[PDB]
């Protein structure tokens, strides 16, 4: 996140990292046993770690949980990121407490105007490079479709919208992809693309997770 606080310790309870050896993608934490990314995250061999702050040391509040099983989207196209979403299975259940908690989807889509809350441990600078240890946030406003449109010509889909501003300064960066942005409680994107981080008319795109909440919850009653 550029441009962004720190977002205070277990503040942002549904935040996931997955790990592979190390912090390399966000998620949020759905139910007591699946997980919501970015398909472009997909790799094997991942653990979810949930309950973190500091990345790198352990605090006391941590659940460390190997997947047992990804399902990329259907439809997923890795050269447009169209339908940049994810779901991974735990291999045991999640303990919900007041730091540990899901995020719930949405059921009806966010308009333009409203601010979110987005989230991750990625990149702090636009120019330069610094991860960060402890989660970072940023408050940012849903942005028109023909804005969004207009930042990115021929490339935004009915499944993505922009957030953030248009001015430049404060976006999400690599390493925050697959993380969440949410909505008067609701999880309404995941962290999916944009051209560099915080440069100006290059706004934050995001998958629109209101158009697969049906396919979310028929694929967790199936598995
Ligand atoms: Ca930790």
């Amino acid at each position: 996140i550029v441009g962004g606080y720190t977002c205070g310790a277990n503040t942002v309870p549904y935040q996931v990292s997955l790990n592979s050896g190390y912090h390399f993608c966000g998620g949020s934490l759905i139910n007591s046993q699946w997980v919501v990314s970015a398909a472009h995250c997909y790799k094997s061999g991942i653990q979810v770690r949930l309950g973190e702050d500091n990345i790198n040391v352990v605090e006391g509040n941590e659940q460390f949980i190997s997947a047992s099983k990804s399902i990329v989207h259907p439809s997923y196209n890795s050269n447009t990121l169209n339908n940049d979403i994810m779901l991974i299975k735990l291999k045991s259940a999640a303990s919900l407490n007041s730091r540990v908690a899901s995020i719930s989807l949405p059921t009806s889509c966010a308009s333009a105007g409203t601010q979110c809350l987005i989230s991750g441990w990625g990149n702090t600078k636009s120019s330069g490079t610094s991860y960060p240890d402890v989660l970072k946030c940023l408050k940012a406003p849903i942005l028109s479709d023909s804005s969004c449109k207009s930042a990115y010509p021929g490339q935004i889909t009915s499944n993505m919208f922009c957030a953030g501003y248009l001015e430049g300064g404060k976006d999400s960066c690599q390493g925050d992809s697959g993380g969440p942005v949410v909505c008067s409680g609701k999880l309404q994107g995941i962290v999916s693309w944009g051209s560099g981080c915080a440069q100006k008319n290059k706004p934050g795109v995001y998958t629109k997770v209101c158009n697969y909440v049906s396919w979310i919850k028929q694929t967790i009653a199936s598995n």
